[PDB]
This record gives structure tokens, sequence and C-alpha cells, in this order.
């Protein structure tokens, strides 16, 4: 059901290596421009460039008529040079003579309000007309490509979902309505599903199935119907991708597809790890969280693309030098971001590193976001950087580097994107908790432990691994459920946090105390929970626990333990509030496993502090190490990579041969790593 | 260009005396109150009052049926008792029979959703049957008062664009696509200055330009289109009242008309500057901002009047007596502040001092806004203070003030519209950032060191001064490029701050480092920016300056000097940040005069305790001062008479030196040359 994979091929007469380069966009510049972006280009060791990709106007100027060789010029203008092309689609985003003849492809919001042209990707995943003309040029593109000798790869669409991931109009209502049927089957099931016997919503027929539109603020959608309208959408979009994806595969087969997702601690438009099925090598868009998170979250989002690939090598088709467009503030990388967020990418199993994008935009929107050719120009600390990266991945590429996979962890931390998707109601017991910053807390103080996880999607193989964690999985399956127990018993060493195994897939509770479908693994039994916030003069707003850290945000209150259990940590409060001495973190024998319980939000320095404590109730005291640096692997030959996490230069023992260094000195076995620094070692 | 200036004239063409008094509503009150509105006017030394201005309903009842008579009587018991009307067109807002009967006047948001009506304002700006209703009221106002003798001036409509400003009904879609005709010839020119390559936006003709509508929440609209919808926007809306302007003029020619305008530090609905040289007399809303800026932005915002006005003697046609009906929470204003702020906005070249307004309404949706005579009535500190004001404005009208000039400062802080309407999108390097906050820094940080700043417009003659601030400037055409550049290398003393020069006027952006169109001026080069805040955790919030200043929200990354130069601060940081060590202050060398670059924002603060060594480096510490107090001067042509008012800024008792005899005095008190002046006091001397 996997496709394949199929990585991009180099250019006749050019040896296999690590993809370098990023978005090129020769229609934004005057023709005379690119000669110098070549020269550039080269300098850098840019040998891979995605072009096209908004190109739809200039491509198709008006319907019907078709406008080739100004790309034509600039692809052999690249491919003379050695540089490789990822061609677009340029199905991303339609002209205005599309949108002005044909204003039923636009999106429409939860009122019913029509989304304009005027930014990007304003149309209906949905709307048959506009997937005609989607797969029209997909067809004349392939036609016209398909004889090509620098193409290497298609850049099918862009970011699907990025801002179309929901619409409201009829096309979606109707194609929902038939989502439902396929999925449910009868009426009475999609009734059940959704509990539609509260509130009067029972419906007689797949007609009374609206999509979760507006229903006046601060009103309560039904939760299964806007979950499920969060699993269509991502099936929706799918569908097209794969219309698409397969018109341009009929014409040119051979030619590796990919379209690049959207994976960072944080994102969850769609469920990737699903989408990842659909591609020939799998391709992400990530960009760093400015300040105390920066490092990690760039690590943890590359891990979890390695574990949508499936170990396989796969693609960093965009992140930035710099500093974004798009945030409320947009800071800058601090100096050595570039070199090392991106062997950060590589480290955890990447053999393409791109960037948004080539030349930094002197006009429109994105014209503030940063670049390879800063507004500066080559005299510049960036453009300087850019090109000590393509060195890097020369050297690497020299040292046999591709191919290579990240090795196994001897810990999977869990991702679950439908999880996500129903922490996100909101009528939960606290709006403050969304599933996804829970894994990353767990790799975060993992790493501040020196173990580096593996994160890992829920559907794959996590309970093939010596240890895993739950990380507010709010849905569990019968099925999920029956492989946790499993993986327990058969003595596998398990983390659980709250929020774990709430309700089933279709966001019905477990009965009986939570989690309720797994509280005889963990030994754990919850009758109610103690969310806590500032908010409210005089409520709740954090539980100190007997072991010297504290709870903030929810607390389980456990009111009962198996007698195969141990409690660790225990909270302190005042008497009144109830949860004095109730039992905060519990350890666990069940068959020939261990498990630990978590029954609060800790935090990546509460979870750091009590790791040592949970790890020796499960035997693993032998684990932990050095937190300073991070240390990844990769192999078949070994190569290491070692990364300062922290504020200061750090000196640690390295093994082996340093190949790459930026921001520190390898001498006599030891590295001393300055902030932002990395060393990459071979044996 | 500009029209001939012509002020209000006084009634039987007597003494032409300091104006006062303020917007006056008869029509929401009974008749017996207009006689207790006379006697308690005169008392206060009211002599001009601003007529129907939302009047439509009572005067045109129905469509075309006017009901004047209770108008001509109200302005006839005006005119008696010795007080003159600014009389409105009164067609700020429509009577609910005409929207009704003409629902496509009510402008639409940007989903396209009907603004109803229920408040004010509510009609397109380019609503061809809307501005065919508003020029028939013109028409029958001016035919109905023609040649009455207690008429002075016109008062077109009221603040246009104050709720209105933006339109994107299909009216508005014509309107722009015609506009844009007009600015750029062909779409090609349009498509080039938008940039419209990126994002698939090429348009094939005009009909493919649509109003920036909505696009979804949290998305991103095209930059050079949204600037050039706020340009488009004050044209607009400029037209109208050019429209309603020519036709009362063809009617009674030679009355003064004017337009109410909107400028404060922080407003920006309309490019003013641009306004400006449309009306025969500038007239300005005004009001106070609580807190501790209160002072110092009354005094720039009438300074930026003042620059506007291009020196001529400018109206204050609105402010108030304390506290507003519409902020969150309407803090009153300090005891004192009638006088005060009045006398600061005479002092700022005002020959005009009015109030919204005269009588506190007792209903509708303004209730709570204060007024000259509040609900309390003439037995309370407002209606006393209001009392003394006329006085003193009477006493100064004696001493000769009325067509004395704002004198010209030593320094211009610029100010620049456009620069604003760029500073607002949304996909900037912060959007933390505006143009507007940086020259009221800086003229409050000048005012710290005893010296008044003029605050002038970016098309006005900032370069003919001793001194110039460009202050967040974001934008600079080619052609300020070279007035800077010039200014500088003939002897002109320039400081210059972070987020100026980005981009020229349809937001493209100077490359190879920033400023990119005036580095060589200013010696610096800028390759990155550093931005600052406390929305994510472990992200810088400030920088330390090793001259015991600190900066927020933005530093610039400067990589390198010219060999011209000279570090006058740095920052320091942390090193893994990468800004130890960075310069934040720069001085240069060029031509024949100095520049100081500013490459972090200082604050008042900052800037107050930096400008000695900055002044310093341009050859100027001479220019220091007690900046307890500020000193604005008025003069006659010749420099022969001249006026000082004196306004303490602290919060206790302040003595200074004064030369001169005293003429007014509030909360203070001149003796043998030294002004005791409490806090909100302010004195006036003649020399």
């Amino acid at each position: 059901k996997r496709r394949k994979h199929s990585w991009p091929q180099p250019l006749k007469g050019a040896e296999s290596r690590l993809w370098y380069g990023g978005d090129y966009n020769p229609d934004q510049w005057p023709e005379e421009v690119w000669d110098d972006d070549i020269r550039l280009m080269k300098k850098a060791g840019v040998n891979l460039v995605s072009v096209g990709i908004f190109s739809w106007a200039k491509i198709e100027p008006e319907e019907g008529k078709y406008d080739f060789d100004w790309l034509d010029r600039a692809i052999d203008k690249l491919g003379k040079a050695g540089i490789a092309v990822d061609l677009a689609s340029a199905t991303a985003s339609p002209p205005m003579w599309l949108t002005q003849a044909h204003p039923e492809v636009l999106w429409k919001d939860e009122r019913g309000d029509t989304v304009w042209p005027g930014a990007r990707e304003h149309w209906r995943p949905t709307s048959p007309v506009f997937r005609e003309y989607a797969l029209n040029l997909c067809r004349r593109m392939a036609e016209h490509y398909k004889g090509n000798p620098y193409v290497v790869a298609w850049h099918v669409s862009n970011e699907y979902g990025c801002h179309n991931r929901f619409d409201y109009s009829d096309d979606a209502m109707r194609a929902f309505q038939k989502w439902c049927k396929k999925r449910y089957k009868t009426i009475d099931a999609v009734n059940e599903a959704w509990g539609t016997a509260f509130w009067a919503q029972h419906m007689n027929d797949f007609s009374e199935i609206i999509p979760p539109r507006y229903i006046g603020d601060g009103n309560f959608m039904n939760p299964g119907k806007l979950l499920d309208y969060k699993r269509f959408s991502s099936d929706a979009l799918k569908e097209l991708y794969i219309a698409e994806r397969d018109v341009l595969e009929s014409i040119t087969p051979g030619l590796p597809l990919t379209t690049n997702f959207m994976v960072s601690a944080g994102g969850s438009m769609l469920d990737y790890d699903d989408w990842g099925a659909e591609v020939d090598f799998v391709s992400n868009d990530h960009y760093f969280t400015p300040g105390e998170a920066h490092f990690d979250e760039v690590a943890y989002a590359a891990s979890l693309m390695d574990g949508i690939s499936r170990k396989e090598p796969w693609f960093q088709m965009e992140h930035s030098t710099s500093a974004v467009n798009w945030r409320p503030i947009n800071y800058r990388a601090e100096p050595g971001s570039v070199v090392r967020d991106s062997l950060a990418q590589v480290a955890m199993g990447a053999d393409a590193i791109c960037y948004f994008q080539w030349r930094q935009s002197k006009a429109g929107a994105e014209k503030w976001h940063s670049s390879m050719v800063p507004h500066a120009g080559e005299d510049s600390q960036i453009f300087r950087d850019v090109c000590e990266l393509g060195a890097d991945l020369g050297r690497l590429s020299d040292e046999g580097l591709m191919g290579t996979k990240t090795v196994k962890s001897k810990v999977a931390v869990v991702f679950d994107y439908e999880s996500q998707w129903a922490t996100e109601y909101t009528a939960n017991p606290t709006q403050q908790v969304d599933h996804w910053t829970e894994p990353l807390d767990w790799f975060r103080a993992l790493a501040d432990n020196g173990i580096t996880a593996d994160v890992v999607p829920v559907r794959s193989d996590w309970d093939s691994y010596e240890i895993a964690v739950l990380p507010c999985v709010y849905l569990l399956s019968e099925e999920t459920s029956r492989r946790v127990r499993e993986f327990v018993a058969n003595g596998g060493k398990l983390f659980v946090t709250y929020y774990t195994g709430l309700s089933d897939e279709n966001d019905h509770i477990w009965l009986g105390g939570y989690p309720g479908s797994i509280r005889d693994v963990v030994g754990v039994r919850v009758e109610e929970f103690a969310p806590m916030g500032n908010d409210m003069p005089g409520a709740l707003d954090h539980l100190d626990l007997d072991n010297g850290t504290v709870a903030h945000d929810f607390a389980d209150v456990i009111t009962s333990t198996a007698d195969t259990s141990t409690v660790l940590a225990s909270y302190k409060a005042e008497r009144w509030t109830g949860m004095n001495e109730v039992p905060a973190i519990v350890a666990n024998g069940y068959g020939d496993g261990r498990t630990v319980y978590v029954g609060c939000r800790l935090g990546r320095q509460g979870l750091a502090k009590s790791l040592p404590a949970m790890l020796g109730s499960m035997g693993l005291s032998d684990l932990a190490g050095d937190g300073r640096v991070l240390r990844v692997e990769r192999a078949d030959s070994h190569f290491e990579f070692v990364f300062n996490r922290t504020h200061e230069p750090v000196t640690v023992d390295v093994e082996g041969e340093a190949i790459a260094a930026s921001l520190a000195h390898v001498d006599d076995g030891r590295a001393t790593i300055d902030p932002t620094g990395v060393v990459v070692l071979r044996r």
C-alpha cells in the first residue's frame, strides 16, 4: 500500500550526492538576474532547486494559452550549470482569470463567506471545477517537460491545506456526506458515532449531515462531527493530490513525485503519517521556533519526519536561514543556525537540505522572509554560512553519507495526529491541553538525560522498541489498547501520561475509571480531573509534587493504585483542595514489563528531573547520559552528529574522525562545541 | 496647488479675535434651553459655535422636504448675541428615510457584510447615489444660508473616514480600478508595482483588480495593493470633500471652507498633509491621551497641525474638556487641562480653540463625553475653567496674538502618513513597530533636553532645518532619498533610526544592505534585523547598550561602518545571541554635514539620555536646556513681537526664568521675570 521509495537521481555526468538548494523563482526577477543566480549557486554548492511552484499565471497567462519558453530557458540555464530541477506542477494557486471566470472555485468559511484571491491557495479541495483546471495544467506541464534532461522530480502543488484545510461550501458538504457514508455505511452508525441522541441531533439520512458551520460564538459543536470533519478534510485534499500525482506519473514514468508536508511539533493540518504512504519520498517544510525551544524542536520535527518516512531517507524541502515573515515578532535565528539546523535535519535522516527560498524577494507578501541570498546580497554572513553549509554537505557526500539511516533508538515517543485533533475540541476538561506539547516535552526531557528518542507515529512500530512513551494520546481504540497491553506484558517499558486513553476513536469515553481501556496495565485509576490555571481568582494554579517538581495546567485525581504499583511522587497541597497526598507518578509491573504513569503536566523541566527515579523503577538506571549535547547517529560505517543544546560552550568526548564542524573545535578526542555549534564524526 | 489661506472673519467686520467655542446642537434640546445656552456662552466668552453637523434628518426630514426654520431662529439668536456661526453642510450622516430607500449607499466590510444605520457615517465614499444626495443638501444649505450675516465659515461634513475609511463594495471596486489606471497608466505597471509575479497574482487587465477583500484570518494580503488601497481610500474621500466644497463655494463665494481632520500621534485614517492643500484653513480634532503622555502628545499633535498648515494659523475644531466616551476606560483629565491643553494648541499656532461640545448630551451615544457645560451645569469646576479660558483668549486677543506664527524650530521631526501605512502591514519584521511612535518619542526626548521641535510632514520643508530626524520613516522614494543626501552634504545634521528607508514608495526593498538608499549618508550597513519581545520563551526581550540605556522591540544588526564614522554606543549581550559589541548608535561625517544613526528602539527615556552624546558628535553640545518645561514661541513677520508660552511638564511646581510681560497664567504666576508654574500650569509672555 506504501509506494516504493524512489529518490531523485543525479543529472547525466554527475554522481550521487546530498541535494542542496531551495525554492527558486526566476519569474519574479528580470531575466538579466538569472546569470547572477547561477554564479552564486555554484559558489554555494547548490545542486538542486525547486521551480515554478506558484507559476500558474505565467505558464497559463490566459485560459487555454500556454507560455513555456521563459521556464525552458531558466531550466536550461540551471541544468547546463550542473544544477538539477525539482519541477512543480504549478497547481498551488490559480490565476486571476480563472477565479474571475469561476468564483465557484473559491472556498467558504464557517459563516459561508467567500475567501477571495489576494494571497494564495484560495480554492475548494473538493471543487470539481478546480480539479479539472489543475489536472489540465498537470497534463500540459508533464507533456512539455517529459523529455527534459534536467528535471529530477515533481513537486506536486504546494503545502496542501496550509490555507484551505477547511471549506464549508456545498461541494464540501456533499463530499463530507459521501465520506461519512463510506466510513459508517448506515445513518444509524453515524448517529451512534456522534452521539446524536443528545441535543436532538438525530439524522434520518445522509442529507441531514451538515458540516460544522457557524453555530454562534461560544457554542459547542458536536465533537464527533468536528473530529470527523478533520479526518474528512485531510482525506479530501489527499484524494486531490493523488489525482494530480497520477496524471503527472502517467506521462513521466520514472520521475519520482513528492508533495511538501508541514510537520512541526504543533502542526497538524493533515494526518501526515497517512499521507506519507502516497509519496515516492517524504518531504517537509519546517521553520524554527524562536527562543529556548529552537534547537530541540528542529531535532524533534526531523525525527518525526524520519518516523513518517519509516527510516527511509527523506527530503527537507523548506526551512529558513533566519527570520520568517509571518510571526507577530519575527526573531532572527542565532548565528550558526544555517549549518546547525540543517545538519540536525541530516542527522535525523535527510539526504536533501533545501530552503525557502533562494533569493530574498524584493516585493510581495514574503519579502521579509529570510533567504539564501539576503537583500544584502552575497556580502552577508548568511550567504557565507550558506556557502559553508554547501561545502559541508559536499564533504559528507564524499564520505558516503547518502542512504545511511538514522539508528533505531531504545526509546519511541508516540505521536498521534488524530489524538491532537481530538484535544482541539472546545469543551474538553481544559482547553489549555493539546496532545502535541507532551511528546515534545518528553523528547526534550529524555535529551536532558542524554537519551536521543525516535518520534514514532501511533500506527507505526513504537511497540517494537525497548521503551515507549504515550504522551497525552487522548484516543485509544480497542486495537491500540491491545497493542499497549501486549507491549508491556511481553517485557516492554512504557511511560503513560494524563490525557491518555480517555476515549476510543469515535471520542466515546472508556467508562469505569480513566484511563478506561488500559488502567489494569498502568495500575492506576482516575475518578476525576483537576485542571489548573490563572484565569479564576483563587483557583488552583499549580501543584507541587513531593519530589521537588511542580505540576501545571492538569492533574489526575488518582484514587487507587494496584498492589503491584509503587508511588514515586505525590502532590503537596492545602488540605481543602483535596489534592494533598494524591499519587502523581506511579510505577507498576504487568506481565514481564514495567510502566510509569505520570498523572500531571510536569513540562520538560519536571520530566527531566523526575526521569532518574522513573527510569530506576523500570530497571533503566544505566540508560542516562550527558544531556549537554544531543548525539544522533546514522549508519549503513557510523556517523555521529553532536550538537550543543546549551547557551555556553561545552566540552565532550568524541570517538572517530571529525569530518565536519561549525562553531566547534576537535582536539585529541574531545570537542569544544560553542552554542549553536555542531561536530560530525565518522568511524 | 494649495488653496489661498482664508480665515473666518469677525461679525460686523470688526477686529479679528481668537475664536472660542464648540459644537452646538440646539436640535437636541427644548427651545427654552437655547436662551440658557446664550446666557452661558456670553459668560464663557464664546464667540463661535459650529452648528448643524449631524442635522441632516432635521433639515431634510423627508426626501425633498426642508425644515430650516429652527436653525434660522437658532442662528439669529446666536448672532444677535455676538456669537458667530460655523455652518455645517449637514452631510456627515444620512437620515433613515434615505438609507431605507437606498440600501446601496451603506458601506460593506471585507467580508461583504453591510454596515447598517444605528451609529453614524454609514455610507460608501464612492457611492454615486450618496454623492447626489450630499451635493443636493450642500446646494440647498448654501442657497438658503447665502448672505446670512452671522455665518462665517463652512464646516464640510464631519471627520471623513472616521468610520467609513474602508469600503469593499462594488462601488469601491470600480473606483479603485479607475484610481489604479490614473496612477499607473497600464496594467503592466500595476503588476510591477504590486510584485504580482509572486503567488500567481498577475492581472491581464484592470477588471482583474479587486479590493483587498476577505482572504481568511491570518493570511497575507499583497502589501503593495494594501498600501495603495489606503492611498485610494484617502483620495476617494478627498474627491467627495472637494465636490461638496466646490458646490458650497459656487453658491457662497468668499465664505471660507474647512473640514475637520483627525491628527494625533497615532491617527492615520487619511494622508492629512495631502488633504491640507484642499481647505481654506486647516482644522483639527484632537483628544488627549490619558496617563503620562497627556501633555507632550497634545503639544506634538498641535505641532504636526502647524506643520500641515505650513505655519499658517490653524483651527482647533474639537477637543475634550475632560473624559471622552469611547475609550475602554475614560480617565478624566487632570484639573487645569481645560486652560493648559487649549493654550498648548494656541502656542503651536491655533487662532481658534473649540470643543466637542458645548452642552453635555443627556441622551445618545456620546452623553458620557465631557463638554463645556457638564451634566452638572454651570456650577462646576469645568464650566469655571471654560470661563477662565474664554477670558484668557480675550486677553491674548487684546495683545494682538492673531496672525503670529509658531517660530521655526532648530529641529524638524519628520512624519510620513504613508510610512505609517506601510508599517501597518502584517508580515513586516515585527508587527510591534509602527512608524508613528518614533517621532513622538523623539519629540519628547528633545523636550527632555530643553528643545522644542517642529513636527514636519515628509513632503514639507524639513530639509531647510538646522537639524532633522527621520524616525522610522520606513518608505524613502528616490526623490526623498536625494533630499536626504543633499541635506546632509550641504551641512544639515541628521538623525536616522531603525526601520527607516527600507523600501521605496511602492514597498520595493532597496537592496544591498539597509538602509538601501541612504546607507552611504549614515555610514552604516545593516544585513539583518534582531527583533525583540516577550511572546516567545527564551527569545531576547531587550539589549543593554554600553551607554547605560536599554533597547527594546527592535535592533539592527549593523555589520560595517564607514571610514568617517564613530561608534557612540554598542550592545552588551550574551555571546550566543550574536549581538554583543554590535554597534547601536553611530555618528558619521558626510560632506559638510553630520549624521547619527540609532539602530534600535530606545524610547523617550533612552533617547533623552543619549541625546547629549549624540548632539555632541554633531558639534551641538550648546543646544541643551531645562526639560522641566516646554517653551513654545509665536512671532510676527519681521520677528518684531514675540509671545512665549511656558508649560510645566512635571508633577511638582517649577520656577524658571522668563523674559517679558506676563499676559496670561493658569495654575501659575509670574513675578519679576520668574515664572512659578504648578503641575498642569501655563504662563504666556509678550516680549
